[PDB]
């Protein structure tokens, strides 16, 4: 795995998103912070994957510093998006770059440098 689980990134870690995923369960099981630990290692490193994508395509926004909370999702449970909605993000953006609907959603969500 690429990242430290510390590591941040966009403002998000491995061990952040895990704490989102674990929500209101302050006294976790062994067996739901493993499950928890794996989710929150593949959103991360998808979420990486964006983030770095975007940090290019919108040099405006600060995509290394705040773009992981362009990617939350008001409407889930615990706040992060679903794990095969970021694949299609990512595939939206690495096939039309610049003239993806994503760029342009990602654009109008993001903290701007200025």
């Amino acid at each position: 795995y690429p990242y430290p689980v510390d590591e941040i990134i966009g403002g998000d870690s491995v061990q952040s998103i895990q704490r989102r995923l674990l929500g209101t369960n302050w006294n976790p099981s062994a067996h739901d912070m493993q499950m928890s630990r794996i989710q929150a290692e593949d959103l991360f490193e998808l979420k990486v994957e964006i983030i770095r994508k975007m940090a290019g395509l919108h040099p405006s926004g600060d995509w290394m510093g705040w773009g992981a909370r362009a990617l939350d999702n008001p409407r889930t449970a615990t706040g992060e998006e679903d794990l095969a909605r970021l694949h299609q993000m990512l595939d939206d953006l690495q096939s039309r770059n610049e003239q993806s609907a994503t760029f342009w959603r990602l654009v109008e969500r993001v903290r701007l440098r200025a």
